[PDB]
RNA sequence: GGCCCGGGGCGGUUCGAUUCCGCCCUGGGCCACC
């Protein structure tokens, strides 16, 4: 460990020419801001000098009275975020901002409400530049410990907090740190997680509650874990059992033939399909939750139909986005039997047999069953019915997609498309 | 936009639904975009 923590540092520590350049675009920041005589406050990682090595992203806030209007926010910030920046972007969800660079450097302008007390936040973002003074004074001089836990859960895909990912927040990052007192001993400790950890980093305490809650030194009803999966939850803690039994530098660095592929899914025998449909042009913030809703609710059809359901997944391109799914049913008779009555009460039995059927209801058990027909016999049949009359519980702009088209790719073609890497995941294939 | 909690109308399926699949209207929270 010791030694491998070391070397990890060459990994996660920036060089002196990152933070250079980093500097000459933050007094170029403040030139710029000065000249529009706008009131700003630097906060985030780069702030605290907690950046990961290759991800600096300087975060610009501009403070207003919290008498104006969140339109006025939206206009002014944009105004001032636009006049200020070499080339920007203007894509968000809902708390408005401008993106862009500065002498080589990205950089968020984001407009915020100065208040005092982050108790009633009237801004989606009012919280942060209170997070800024809290850590300010207590994370100096651990930045490095900050660091290396980032940049192990980055390398493990865990490390952001939005929605394509679900989780750990930079921010919560540095609670952890703070909590812990370092990289080694927040590993150590996160072994012994469980679902129901609740973490009080202002009360110094470790308690039992509901769900994994990270408790907010700056406003206690903020579970600063809210949007952490227990599925990450689950794969940090699985790690860091890991890294203390076998301490790899491979923990910290980021980790096939379409042929090899088509011979696998021929052994493991099973049905395995895409739902293919044009990406809605909207934020990764608001596709994401869109096409979990849209892959699960085609998950459970899957189920009751009696598809037999393995795993399913999901893929965005620039193009288009690939519902994924794996069945162990590739084709299901085409009767059933359904339940009826029990044979004591005929009011019941007689609704029952008076119904036009094909085959005759038996008896078995002392009560009543019939056999009934099935409407489609393969996982893509019925997917195909499914997205095409449901289309509305799919996520209001995945569903209205693939109301205007969609189509079920299946064997052969399905390999050639950009899911590749996608099934092999979902197929636990090693190597 | 997604999730959670709660109201008020519906339709389909079913021998049988408040409870299965869905659809309108609506109240209150929460999360992601910093
Ligand atoms: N889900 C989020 C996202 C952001 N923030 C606040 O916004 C600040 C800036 O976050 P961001 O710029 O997204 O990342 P950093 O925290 O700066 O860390 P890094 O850029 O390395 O990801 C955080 O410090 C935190 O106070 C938060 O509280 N919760
Ligand atoms: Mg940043």
């Amino acid at each position: 460990v010791e030694e491998i923590l070391e070397k990890a540092l060459e990994l996660v520590i920036p060089d002196e020419e990152e933070v250079r350049k980093g500097r000459e675009a933050e007094e170029e920041l403040r030139r710029r801001l000065d000249e529009l005589g706008v009131e700003y406050v630097f906060v985030g990682s780069y702030a605290r000098n907690t950046w990961l090595k290759g991800s600096l992203e300087i975060d610009v806030f501009l403070l207003f009275p919290e008498e104006f209007s969140k339109e006025e926010l939206r206009e002014r910030g944009l105004e001032i975020g636009k006049a200020v920046l070499d080339s920007y972007e203007i894509r968000y969800a809902e708390h408005p901002y401008v993106h862009g660079v500065v002498k080589g450097v990205e950089v968020d302008v984001v407009p915020c409400y100065k208040l005092k007390e982050p108790k009633n936040i009237k801004s989606a973002v009012d919280r942060t530049p209170f997070h800024h003074k809290w850590l300010e004074g207590r994370i100096k001089g651990k930045e490095n410990e900050v660091r290396l836990l980032k940049g192990f859960l980055k390398a493990n895909g865990i490390y952001g907090a939005e929605y394509k990912v679900r989780g750990f927040s930079g921010y919560l990052c540095e609670l952890l740190i703070v909590f812990y007192g370092s990289f080694l001993e927040t590993v150590k400790n996160a072994r012994r997680w469980t679902r129901r950890t609740v973490i009080d980093v202002a009360k110094g305490e470790v308690r039992k509650g509901e769900e994994f809650f990270v408790v907010d030194p700056v406003d206690e009803k903020r579970n600063v874990a809210a949007n952490l999966s227990l599925d990450n939850l689950a794969r940090f803690v699985h790690l860091c059992r890991e890294f203390m039994e076998a301490p790899s530098l491979g923990f910290f660095k980021p980790k096939i033939e379409p042929e090899r592929l088509r011979k696998i899914v021929e052994e493991r025998g099973t049905a395995v399909f895409a739902v293919k449909f044009r990406k809605p042009d909207i934020v990764d913030d608001n596709l994401y939750p869109q096409l979990e809703r849209a892959s699960r609710k085609i998950f459970e059809f899957l189920e009751r139909e009696n598809f037999m359901p393995l795993r399913s997944a999901f893929k965005a391109s620039e193009e288009f986005c690939y519902l994924l799914f794996e069945c162990q049913i590739k084709e299901i008779s085409r009767v059933f039997r359904r339940m009826g009555p029990q044979f004591e009460d005929e009011r019941n039995v007689k609704k029952f047999l008076s119904r036009n059927r094909a085959f005759r209801p038996f008896i078995e058990n002392g009560r009543w069953w019939a056999f009934e027909m099935r409407k489609f016999t393969t996982p893509e049949e019925g997917v195909r019915s499914y997205a095409s009359t449901h289309w509305h519980t799919l996520g209001k702009n995945v569903g209205e997609s693939i109301r205007e088209y969609f189509e079920i790719i299946s064997g052969e073609k399905l390999f050639k498309e950009p899911v590749t890497a996608e099934l092999c995941e979902m197929m636990g294939v090693k190597d």
